[PDB]
């Protein structure tokens, strides 16, 4: 499991459940190329993305769909989604998290990246 | 205005409007003392709790009442309060803002100090 | 000034001082153009984007140059950027301050809507 | 485990290990009595504080010794702790976590209470 992604929600203090993820991977002609992608769990958490395979050196954009999350709870949103753009640096051994909290006006996004 | 207070709504997107603020500092004894407090304007700011007379060297905590200011919108949060804890002025006076942007189970805080 | 970008360290609790931004608005044919740019200034903000007779409804993106901030300060930064995707003057003109809080490995951003 | 603390590092874009983080509840003459304390492990998890038993409805206040953590790092911090004060009410089955995402002039705190 390279890439995992957790989400929280601020306003209710829960995981943000069934939240739509999608991972790009900038290509060649640099336009963003589907890459991965899912809904996170009961826990807030998107496993089993990729593979340690699939998963080179490049630049992707993780974006979770976080209007469709809003408005599936009644509540409304501001932002579209919430786009985390990086760079994948192979530097030794890497496990990259990117955690999000959630709140309808604001967001926060962090990498945890491990060894 | 050497320490100001600046609060945001998260759910609404807007200023935290009329959000009590209270400034304790830390005493001799190890106690709290009561040291300014004020609301939020109509901007979501507090100017002019104390002076550059007054505050001198020291521990304080600015204390935003966060659960009166949910409770007053009607929604029940989940902390009391946000307390925020800091050294000032040893290193001579510096002007402190404190930012506080808040959503019924979670805020986040900053400081931004100027010389 | 109808949208304006403020920008905060949270490494040196300081204003982001000379971080590009630039303004994108989605096209007829789904691809984002270019709308304005600019840098911030000494307080972190970056005011003059727009004029209310430029900034129409649509859909926005506010990509904050956070990689270029960090290199700047000889900081490596795990983001390229920081986008914000929203739709704007939906429901007729707004006043819109997106502001970003950076980290090395994180950031926050919240909308401040008024009318 | 009805109660769990997880710390992250928001400059290094890693857990928050080895954080001392220190519980009190409010005594009935107002004054925060020792609760329950530990250090953050190498997942940025505090794990085992309380036991269902001992973890009755009050006041708590979650402390996360956040300067002492930065010092071990080198990094010049501006706040003494992150203090957490909240009521734990009983609603049914709880499990609280207290997340905390830390930068040296910022942090942001989030509750998670699941069923
Ligand atoms: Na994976
Ligand atoms: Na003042
Ligand atoms: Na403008
Ligand atoms: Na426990």
């Amino acid at each position: 499991c390279p890439l995992m992604v957790k989400v929280l929600d601020a306003v209710r203090g829960s995981p943000a459940i069934n939240v739509a993820v999608h991972v790009f991977r900038k290509a060649a002609d640099d336009t963003w190329e589907p890459f991965a992608s899912g809904k996170t769990s009961e826990s807030g958490e998107l496993h089993g993305l990729t593979t340690e395979e699939e998963f080179v050196e490049g630049i992707y954009k993780v974006e979770i769909d976080t209007k469709s999350y809003w408005k599936a709870l009644g509540i409304p949103p501001f932002h579209e989604h919430a786009p985390v753009v990086f760079t994948a640096n192979d530097s030794g051994p890497r496990r990259y998290t990117i955690a999000a909290l959630l709140s309808p006006y604001s967001y926060s996004t962090t990498a945890v990246v491990t060894n």
